[PDB]
């Protein structure tokens, strides 16, 4: 038993909710939350954006500490730094960036990222800004992704349309 509360089963071990994961995480304070990460680690806008915000910058300081001493991560890499105030850890995924011409196959290889943690909070790896299909990261997500995942859709139209597209 978890402290999430009002998803939609997806299957055995996915879980969806329309919902904004900055105030998602402020409420569960799960012990991860996945940020939609680009490999500098420079959280402008988007989920990542909103999240940043949301730790007062705490969170771009930490991850500018992180690419000085360790460079960029990989698409389809990660990496695990603090949670701050929404979290315990947060999970650093880059999912390819579709308006930067990176190779969606790489978005299987993301996903596995989730597997080394037994719950998450996450948004859909590569959607919005990131310029890939939605409901395409849902299928992968669900095909590639064992462990729970709690999935937050920021938009309502969007949420609604990959519960009723899903097979
Ligand atoms: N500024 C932002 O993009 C967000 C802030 N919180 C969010 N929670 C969920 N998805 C988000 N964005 C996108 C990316 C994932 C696919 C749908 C949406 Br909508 C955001």
């Amino acid at each position: 038993v978890n402290s999430f509360s009002g998803y939609l089963k997806l299957t055995d071990n996915v879980y969806i909710k329309n919902a904004d994961i900055v105030e998602e995480a402020k409420k569960v304070k799960p012990t991860v939350v996945v940020n939609a990460a680009n490999v500098y680690l420079k959280h402008g806008g988007g989920v990542a954006g909103a999240l940043n915000k949301a730790t007062n910058n705490a969170m771009q300081v930490e991850s500018d500490d992180y690419i000085a001493t360790n460079g960029p991560l990989k698409v389809g890499g990660s990496c695990v730094l603090s949670g701050h105030n929404l979290a315990k850890h947060c999970l650093h995924v880059v999912g390819p960036n579709v308006n930067k011409g990176e190779d969606i196959q790489l978005l299987k290889s993301a996903y596995e990222n989730f597997n080394q943690h037994e719950v998450l909070l996450a948004p859909l790896l590569s959607a919005g800004i990131f310029g890939a299909d939605p409901i395409h990261s849902l299928r992968v997500c669900v095909d590639t992704v064992r462990t729970n995942v709690y999935l937050a859709v920021f938009d309502k139209n969007l949420y609604d349309k990959l519960v009723s597209s899903f097979l």
